[PDB]
């Protein structure tokens, strides 16, 4: 998929695979009638979610957990403000951390999601499906 205006659903392979340090940028937009969507850091061969991130439009919710081995792990809501609202442009910044994702959006801390799949390098696809346009994706 291209970096800019890649098309949804966004199927990219994070080559050598999720290394610290290594930084994911979305820039994107909400659509006013969108319901849901979803950036996956993912382990393609297992179908495993290490981190798993779902803008919820309807409850206006930012929902984080983990797929594990086909368990949802407890989900992570906690925010002290919402970016994803219908009609928003947003720039989410993730960051793989040693022992922590830290995501940003439009320059203020989001939430950050301790590691939960401790062998991270194993995520080699990051995937963006449903209710979003996408303007950039930095891989
Ligand atoms: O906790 C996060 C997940 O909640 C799922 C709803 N759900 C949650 C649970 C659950 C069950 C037990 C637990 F201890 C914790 C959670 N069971 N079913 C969504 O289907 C699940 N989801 C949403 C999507 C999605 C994919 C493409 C576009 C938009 C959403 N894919 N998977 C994800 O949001």
């Amino acid at each position: 998929p291209p970096t800019f205006n890649p098309p949804v659903p966004y199927f990219g392979r994070l080559q050598g695979g999720l290394t610290a340090r290594r930084t994911i940028i979305i820039k994107g937009y909400v659509p006013p009638t969108g319901k849901s969507f979803a950036i996956n850091f993912k382990v393609g061969s297992s179908g495993d979610i290490a981190l798993h991130i779902n803008p919820r439009m309807g409850n206006g919710t930012v929902v984080r957990n983990s797929l594990l081995n086909g368990s949802w792990g407890s989900e992570e809501k906690k925010i002290t403000h919402n970016p994803f609202g219908p009609g928003q442009f947003f720039d989410l910044s993730i960051r793989c951390g040693l022992d922590r994702f830290k995501v940003y959006a439009n320059g203020q801390h989001l939430f950050d999601f301790a590691h939960r799949l401790s062998a991270f390098q194993r995520v080699d696809t990051l995937e963006i499906q449903g209710d979003v346009t996408l303007s950039y994706v930095q891989i």
